[PDB]
């Protein structure tokens, strides 16, 4: 199956309609309209580079999240009111916001996008 490194590029990478495309295109209304979600409008590179940068407390308690020290374009898609599955309807969102995920592996590489502070 997909790595987790690999679902974290789906998911989260990506170099009020904009979300509506890449939600479907992602797979991420597939069996569930998914909530929330944030994309993160920046290199590969820059976000894998992440990973050596300012080491922070995840939200799950573990202690392997680090934080951007460069403001970093995302999008957040949040889901209306009137969107149900299979027509997942979302508010496309924008910010320049630092970003923090979770890394692991060797080599060492975002599997999980924890927050935007």
């Amino acid at each position: 199956k997909e790595t987790a490194a690999a679902k974290f590029e789906r998911q989260h990478m990506d170099s009020s309609n904009y979300c509506n495309q890449m939600m479907k295109s992602r797979n991420l209304t597939k069996d569930r309209c998914k909530p929330v979600n944030t994309f993160v409008h920046e290199s590969l590179a820059d976000v894998q580079a992440v990973c050596s940068q300012k080491n922070v407390a995840c939200k799950n308690g573990q202690t392997n999240c680090y934080q951007s020290y460069s403001t970093m374009s995302i999008t957040d898609c949040r889901e209306t009111g009137s969107s149900k599955y299979p027509n997942c309807a979302y508010k496309t969102t924008q910010a320049n916001k630092h970003i923090i995920v979770a890394c692991e592996g060797n080599p060492y590489v975002p599997v999980h996008f924890d927050a935007s502070v």
